[PDB]
């Protein structure tokens, strides 16, 4: 699905965000944000802000990058046999707050997008081949979920 070496590309580059999951997290966000502001109306916390200014700024948004990077990373490490990682996750963008698959797709583009800006030394072309499908992989089992909870997503 991921080959070995696709696994070791993507926990490389990965090992690049560990160093400061948080600044990562605001990156990709911003990206997200700015690139689909739509996006931003499904985080009623922040959905006001308007300007990357006041995104770099915002608390409760760094946090949140935090949580959705810290809880992919935990994903990407299981290397695909990530279940029970999933489902929590699954159950809570498929319920209360309603994240269309499309979505994903986004904030997967942007964390792609932030890791060749910061780290292309450790993303060449094979890497971002294998973060992409990594990522497919995550969005594609996560859809699987979606329709047993009952949301097309
Ligand atoms: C790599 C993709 C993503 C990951 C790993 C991820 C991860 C997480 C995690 C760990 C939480 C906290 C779970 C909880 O509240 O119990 C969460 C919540 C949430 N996320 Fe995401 N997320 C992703 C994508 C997105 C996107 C693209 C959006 C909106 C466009 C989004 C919107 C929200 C909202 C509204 C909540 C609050 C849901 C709740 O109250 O449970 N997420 N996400
Ligand atoms: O994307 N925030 O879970
Ligand atoms: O914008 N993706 O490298
Ligand atoms: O658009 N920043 O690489």
């Amino acid at each position: 699905g991921l080959s070995d070496g696709e696994w070791q590309q993507v926990l490389n580059v990965w090992g690049k965000v560990e160093a400061d999951i948080a600044g990562h997290g605001q990156e990709v966000l911003i990206r997200l944000f700015t690139g689909h502001p739509e996006t931003l109306e499904k985080f009623d916390k922040f959905k006001h802000l308007k300007t990357e200014a006041e995104m770099k700024a915002s608390e409760d948004l760094k946090k949140v990058g935090t949580r959705v990077l810290t809880a992919l990373g935990g994903i990407l490490k299981k290397k695909g046999h990530h279940e029970a990682e999933l489902k929590p996750l699954a159950q809570s963008h498929a319920t209360k707050h309603k994240i269309p698959i499309k979505y994903l797709e986004f904030i997967s583009d942007a964390i792609i997008h932030v890791l060749h800006s910061k780290h292309p030394g450790d993303f060449g072309a094979d890497a971002q081949g294998a973060m992409t499908k990594a990522l497919e992989l995550f969005r594609n089992d996560i859809a699987a979920k979606y329709k047993e909870l009952g949301f097309q997503g």
